[PDB]
């Protein structure tokens, strides 16, 4: 049996991803920041359907001088749990504006880079050094129109996208392959208000609707099989036309 | 049961894919040019598993006058036979050099751009007209690295990618998906020296391998499922890494 | 004294690279199709600053039997009227919707397939054939956002797209540059009514403003320059950040 | 008279950079870290030209606490000495690789990040709070295929990137533009011995040459021009083709 792991895996998108490789016979790490509680109701309901098949995972990914310790040691839970470790997708992510004009710029430089681009590239890292191998980022298929606010963030995911195709040339021979997804419209953010998600809604050009997270979990579900044995370095955008709109 | 079209579906790549989605329940329609042979025994091998699941159609896909009705009666041939059509895949391709520098090179272009992007977008236009439904085209994944004297060739799959954008964005509303696999190294030509191939095949930094037949078919057999139902104007690279490549 | 074709350079954008050329010392060919009197005007115009530094030149670029000739004396004039030809700027080119869904649809692929790849192409292969020489496409910013219903003007840049990286890389070794401007939203329609229009400047996040004619052809003569003579293969966006606006 | 601030200008391109600025009837303020001699050679050259045209500032810009202040002195450095800034480029770029597979990676990804992305981004935030007004950062042509080794690097220089186009969206109503020059094989390493550096100039499609400091210079003395007064958020890659190379 497959081992993975899921950083963030606690809610929405990345717990459907958990629970969709789970369903495949993947033995799954799931990894989260404050998330505790979701996070044991997952592995808890996971382990009743097969003992021993999931284990749970806490870790700051933001930049901090245990970063790269913090990296290490959750690579390693997938070893310590299961001996084994083939498949690593990274979801967990700070998102939040950050204004150029008028919580500190350095804090969020140091939260918004570590979880988008910096702790991916140590875990992928830690995950190739101690080895149908493959690592999935969780890109963001919008960031090409950067949304007005979000420039940090915006530089986060462009620098993970970098390190999508970087990683993939150098791991080749590794035979560890390396993909993204870059999802449009998903999860809208629980607090907000129906009428503005309305509004986010008709934006879609298939549908008028977001991405649920089970059609996300489909698309890293077929990047991780064998059916993309022959796919490494590339970016699958799951947007339903969105980025297509012209304004 | 549903009913696919596969234009140049009798050899090679177009008849990986027309075998692959006939085993998951489709009715396919073998469109082929001069390979009348191949196709033969592609649909008599198809309907011997299934009777009346396989059905020919012979068409040139070169701009001329009779193009346009050419297409009408090649999607028509799906409705003749099956009463109805879910699928398309605009795989036919020609392809060879025309340098810049020193067959008629009108001709040339005719054959290049007919069969690469026109026919593809007169095929589209008349399976929408006549209505999960979706388009996959084939792509190239080098076409960005431009292989010197094959401009022509060149020009038209990038119409050809512009053509799968502009339609996914306008189809939306009538619930088709229009997507792309790119292809970077495949079935390399029968009649190229094994040393040549061997060199081909070296700059793959994926297994050093071009892709099989069949791991080309699985991104599109993908694309067309319902784990694709919100991926439109989405192009899925299928190259090992070759891209990526440095020169 | 170096010499320019511009192709479609009666009128517009056009009209203003004719004379921003010419004010540099360059001998043009305006080229045209229906705008006969403009032409005559600006060609009158320019040889008063100059005698002989202007001559004109009747083409269709449509697609057809007589294409291929019909490009071989558009840059055959530039050698007959000047002994030479060192830059041609394609900017002709078809504009209108052709929608998938409901003037007969090949003959709009004639004209816009024509003027926006084929005829450029030609073009470029003819001046290439008969050698600080450079070539200088209109491309369009905007096409990776399709506009809805101009689906085959589309591919057509995207054609016009890859013919640009394609003939820059073949060109090279001919000491011949070929790049591309592509302007957002530049001169709109005269017959668009006033506040159409001042709903379309609106978008523009520079200046809420269209780019002048004026504007465009600075790039265009940057390109041309020595101050870009190592500057080959690439498309140079000048747009006021539309592109970069979310739907 | 306009006042331009040059990081990494005390040698190499950013040299070049400032020398031309300069002969254009700017003042700027000439930014270092290690090539104190070069800089103050540079600056006393420039003041014999021009008295109190230029001034010195050094700096080192990897991530820290101390980050934050160092750009907000850098940019206050040229309103001290002339009252204004016009004019930011950033050049100054660490360069080294950092190998997946076996000086610290914390410490590297503190150097690289920094000076690549993160000092880039609060100088423009610097720039835009105190205030022809543009931003012109250095990026790099190859990063899409990225330089075995150099992952680290490469994401930075994604990150810069999108850093591009975040902020030219964001400042277009303050009227500040933002572009960048992506430069192939420019300068090569000076230690780097010579047929090693052959073997990298016959790469290149034109010319077989790497792009001299001046041609460089060019490209970012037109964005700064009022001849580019339209043009923000793009990218004006120099690289003489390189890109286009089929590995
Ligand atoms: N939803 C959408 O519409 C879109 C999503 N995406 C991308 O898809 C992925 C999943 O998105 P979505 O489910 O909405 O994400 P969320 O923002 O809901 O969750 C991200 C998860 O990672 C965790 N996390 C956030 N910051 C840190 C940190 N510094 N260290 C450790 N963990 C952290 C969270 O905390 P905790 O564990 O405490 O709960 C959370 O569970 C993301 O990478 C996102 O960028 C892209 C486009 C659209
Ligand atoms: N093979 C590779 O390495 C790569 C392939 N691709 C793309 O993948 C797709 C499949 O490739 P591959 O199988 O090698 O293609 P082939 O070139 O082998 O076959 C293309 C098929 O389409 C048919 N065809 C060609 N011209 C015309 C025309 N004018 N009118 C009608 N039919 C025509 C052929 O004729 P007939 O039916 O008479 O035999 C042929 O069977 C193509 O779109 C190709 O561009 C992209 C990258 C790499
Ligand atoms: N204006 C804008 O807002 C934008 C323009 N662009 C691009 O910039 C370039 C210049 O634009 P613009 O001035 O508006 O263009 P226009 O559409 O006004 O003019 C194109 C010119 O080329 C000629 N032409 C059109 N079809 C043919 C043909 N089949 N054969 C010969 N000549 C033909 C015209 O005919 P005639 O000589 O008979 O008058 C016309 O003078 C174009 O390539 C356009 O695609 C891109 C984005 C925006
Ligand atoms: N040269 C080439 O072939 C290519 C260059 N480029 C890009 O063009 C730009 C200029 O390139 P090039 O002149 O070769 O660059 P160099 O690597 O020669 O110089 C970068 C400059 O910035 C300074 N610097 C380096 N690290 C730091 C730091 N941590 N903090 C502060 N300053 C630092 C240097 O130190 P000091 O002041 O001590 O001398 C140096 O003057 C760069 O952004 C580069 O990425 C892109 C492609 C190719
Ligand atoms: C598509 N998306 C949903 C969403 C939900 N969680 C995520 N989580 C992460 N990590 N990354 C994402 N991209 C993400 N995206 C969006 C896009 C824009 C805005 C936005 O404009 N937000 C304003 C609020 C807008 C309003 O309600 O008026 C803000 O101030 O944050 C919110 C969610
Ligand atoms: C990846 N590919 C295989 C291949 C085979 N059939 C195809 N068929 C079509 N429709 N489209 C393709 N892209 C395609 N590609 C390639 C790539 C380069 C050359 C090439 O350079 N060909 C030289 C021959 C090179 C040699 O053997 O010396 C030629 O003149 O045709 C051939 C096939
Ligand atoms: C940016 N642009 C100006 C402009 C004018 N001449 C051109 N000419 C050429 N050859 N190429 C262009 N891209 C071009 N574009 C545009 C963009 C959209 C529409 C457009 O949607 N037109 C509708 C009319 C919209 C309306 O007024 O309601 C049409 O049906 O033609 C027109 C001009
Ligand atoms: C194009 N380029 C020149 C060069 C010089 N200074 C720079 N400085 C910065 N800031 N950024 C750059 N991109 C940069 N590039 C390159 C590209 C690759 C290698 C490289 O492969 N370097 C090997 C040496 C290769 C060898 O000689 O064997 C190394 O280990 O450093 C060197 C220079």
């Amino acid at each position: 049996c497959p081992a993975a792991v899921i950083t963030g895996g606690a809610r929405r998108i990345g717990h459907s991803i958990a629970v969709r490789l789970h369903q495949q016979g993947f033995r799954v790490v799931v990894h989260y920041r404050h998330s505790e509680g979701a996070a044991q109701r997952l592995v808890a309901e996971l382990n009743a359907a097969r003992a021993g098949s999931a284990v749970l995972c806490k870790g700051d990914l933001s930049l901090s001088s245990s970063l790269l310790d913090c990296c290490e040691d959750i690579i390693d839970c997938s070893f310590r749990a299961f001996g084994r470790c083939d498949v690593l997708v990274n979801n967990a992510s700070a998102y939040y504006p950050t204004p150029l004009l008028p919580k500190p710029i350095d804090a969020q430089v140091a939260e918004l880079f570590g979880s988008n681009a910096v702790a991916p590239l140590f875990l992928i890292r830690a995950f190739a050094r101690r080895q149908n191998l493959s690592v999935v980022n969780l890109c963001d298929a919008m960031t090409d129109l950067p949304l007005p606010g979000f420039c940090v963030y915006t530089m986060a995911k462009h620098a993970l996208g970098g390190l999508t195709r970087a990683a993939a040339l150098e791991l080749a021979p590794r035979h560890i392959r390396v993909n993204a997804v870059a999802p449009g419209l998903s999860l809208l953010p629980p607090a907000m208000p129906q009428e503005t998600q309305e509004e986010y809604r008709r934006k879609v050009p298939l549908g008028q609707s977001e991405a649920s997270a089970a059609q996300i979990a489909d698309a890293i579900a077929f990047l991780v099989s064998k059916d993309a044995g022959y796919i490494t370095g590339t970016t699958l955008k799951v947007d339903g036309g969105l980025i297509l709109a012209r304004a």
